[PDB]
C-alpha cells in the first residue's frame, strides 16, 4: 500500500508533464488550480463557502477553505490517517520541494509535513479549534519547474475571478504577500 504510494510518486517526478500538461509556466499555475480544486468541490458538496489563495514571500502559495477539514482517521487500506494518504497521492505534493497541511477538525488542528510527498513525521495534534477547514502551504519543486516557480498574479485573478463567477455563492480571495510593503488583495463573491 505504502510501496504503490512511493511509485506513484516516482511517476509524477520523472514525467511531470504528463501530469499537469507541462512543466513552463502553465505548469506551475496548474498547481494552483489542483489545490483550489478540491476546495471548490467541498463548497458544492455544501460543507465550505469561503476559499483564500495567499501568494506568500518566496512564492510559497498557501490555500485555506472553511470545509468539513480533510479526515484524519486511520484507514484500513493503507493503517495511515486518510489526510496523509489523500496527499501522500496528490501530484501537488510529489511536484512541490516542501507542503504541510493543518486540518481544522474535530476541535482540533493537526498537522503534517512532507518533501516531494513524502511525510517528515506523522500527523500530529498541534492545537485546538472551534472553525473546521483546510490549509495547505506548498513551495513548488524548482527541480521539476525549471522555467519559473514565479506566480503571475494577473493569471491567478483572472482564474479565481472566472471560479467565483462560475461558482456562485463561494467568496475567492486572492492575496498577493510577496512584498510586504505593498500587499494586493481582490475578493470575488457572486450572488
Ligand atoms: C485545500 C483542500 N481542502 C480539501 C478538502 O477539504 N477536502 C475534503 N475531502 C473530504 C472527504 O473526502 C475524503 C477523500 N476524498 C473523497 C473523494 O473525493 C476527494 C476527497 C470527506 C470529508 C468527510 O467525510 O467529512 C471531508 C472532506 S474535506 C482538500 Cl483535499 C484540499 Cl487539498
Ligand atoms: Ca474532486
Ligand atoms: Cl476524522
Amino acid at each position: 500500500g505504502q510501496i504503490q504510494v512511493l511509485e506513484g510518486l516516482e511517476a509524477v517526478r520523472k514525467r511531470p508533464g504528463m501530469y499537469i500538461g507541462s512543466t513552463s509556466e502553465r505548469g506551475l499555475h496548474h498547481l494552483v488550480w489542483e489545490i483550489v480544486d478540491n476546495s471548490i468541490d467541498e463548497a458544492l458538496a455544501g460543507y465550505a463557502n469561503q476559499i483564500e489563495v495567499v501568494i506568500e514571500k518566496d512564492n510559497w502559495i498557501k490555500v485555506t477553505d472553511n470545509g468539513r477539514g480533510i479526515p484524519v482517521d486511520i484507514q484500513e487500506k493503507m493503517g495511515r490517517p486518510a489526510v496523509e494518504v489523500i496527499l501522500t497521492s496528490s501530484v501537488v505534493n510529489a511536484l512541490s520541494q516542501d507542503l504541510e497541511v493543518y486540518v481544522h477538525r474535530n476541535e482540533t488542528i493537526y498537522h503534517q509535513a512532507y518533501k516531494k510527498g513524502v511525510p517528515q513525521f506523522d500527523l500530529k495534534e498541534v492545537g485546538t479549534t472551534d472553525k473546521t477547514g483546510t490549509v495547505i502551504r506548498f513551495k513548488a519543486d524548482g527541480e521539476i519547474f525549471t522555467e519559473t516557480t514565479v506566480y503571475n498574479y494577473e493569471t491567478l485573478q483572472q482564474r479565481i475571478r472566472e471560479l467565483a463567477f462560475l461558482n456562485k455563492g463561494i467568496q475567492i480571495t486572492l492575496r498577493d504577500e510577496r512584498d510586504e510593503e505593498n500587499v494586493r488583495e481582490d475578493s470575488y463573491h457572486y450572488e
